[PDB]
């Protein structure tokens, strides 16, 4: 739609589990 979360959503998908 907007791209933005389009890359927001997988940056906090990796950062959301470098650790663990």
């Amino acid at each position: 739609v907007l791209f933005g979360a389009i890359a927001g959503f997988i940056e906090n998908g990796w950062e959301g589990m470098i650790d663990g």
